[PDB]
């Protein structure tokens, strides 16, 4: 779409001969940024996305006992997720009446969809996350792109042969030992509505094929196969999907933004 000029802004000059980070990879081999603290100026990005009147959809499934995680999830999203931008939460649940009444900031809305094209007209981007989580620091427009995945926090330092991809050749999710860029976790992915729908359609079909052939990480295996074959346009660092009880707070993580609930 047509993009208006940015206003005058005052910020430190980028330093061509100073790397952002010397401890981590900040760009994939297909030139997608890998999003770590210290790589982005959020004021620039906020301007760019507000000038497009960007709306972000946040989708969460909360079935059976998982409804209990909604209150903390939504309260913390209010403090940390896309603050200043238009947000539409979509809570898919078998217990609509048990969704807690959480107070939202202006320009933010929540829809409860009961489970046993709306997204295209309502939001620009869709972000798909697990509900048994809390935001502890900024998660903002720096993630937005046509298609993103997030590095699994248990495997970011692992060699690809150790990745727990699907290794049975009979599965549609099969990845051999000599293939793989990263191990992505399904607990946080997203993109444009069109790209997220492409992904979820592909995954659903591959899973149907495997079921027909008698074969069943499941969600993570199919995601990982899709993102191998359709490279994400941004990758989120493990700042964006962490478990402090399991993994601590290593020096490489400057912020812990979205985490497991103890
Ligand atoms: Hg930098
Ligand atoms: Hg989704
Ligand atoms: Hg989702
Ligand atoms: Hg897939
Ligand atoms: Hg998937």
């Amino acid at each position: 779409e047509f993009m208006v000029s940015l206003p005058r802004m005052v910020y430190p000059q980028p330093k061509v001969l100073t790397p952002c980070r010397k401890d981590v990879l900040v760009v994939t081999p297909w030139l997608a940024p890998i999003v770590w603290e210290g790589t982005f100026n959020i004021d620039i990005l906020n301007e760019q996305f507000r000038l497009q009147n960007t709306t972000i959809g946040l989708t969460v499934f909360a079935i059976k006992k998982y409804v209990a995680f909604l209150k903390l999830f939504l309260e913390t999203a209010e403090k940390h997720f896309m603050v200043g931008h238009r947000v539409h939460y979509y809570v898919f649940t078998d217990q609509p009446a048990a969704v807690p009444r959480v107070t939202l900031g202006t320009g933010r809305q929540l829809s409860v969809l009961e489970v046993g094209r709306r997204f295209l007209s309502e939001v620009d981007y869709l972000v798909c996350v697990d509900v048994d989580m809390e935001f502890r620091d900024h998660v903002g427009v720096e993630i937005l792109t046509p298609l993103f995945g997030t590095l699994h926090p248990s495997f970011y330092g692992s060699s690809r042969e150790a990745f727990t991809y699907e290794r049975r050749p009979q599965s549609q999710a099969y990845i051999p030992k000599d293939e793989g860029d990263f191990y992505y976790m399904g607990a946080f992915f997203g993109g444009s509505v069109q790209e997220v729908q492409r992904l979820t359609r592909a995954c659903h079909q591959a899973m149907m094929v495997d079921q027909a052939n008698g074969i069943e990480w499941h969600d993570c295996s199919h995601l990982n196969k899709y993102l191998l074959r359709h490279k994400p346009t941004k990758v989120l660092s493990p700042e964006y999907l962490w478990d402090q009880q399991l993994l601590g707070w290593p020096a490489v993580l400057r912020k812990l933004r979205f985490t497991a609930v103890p």
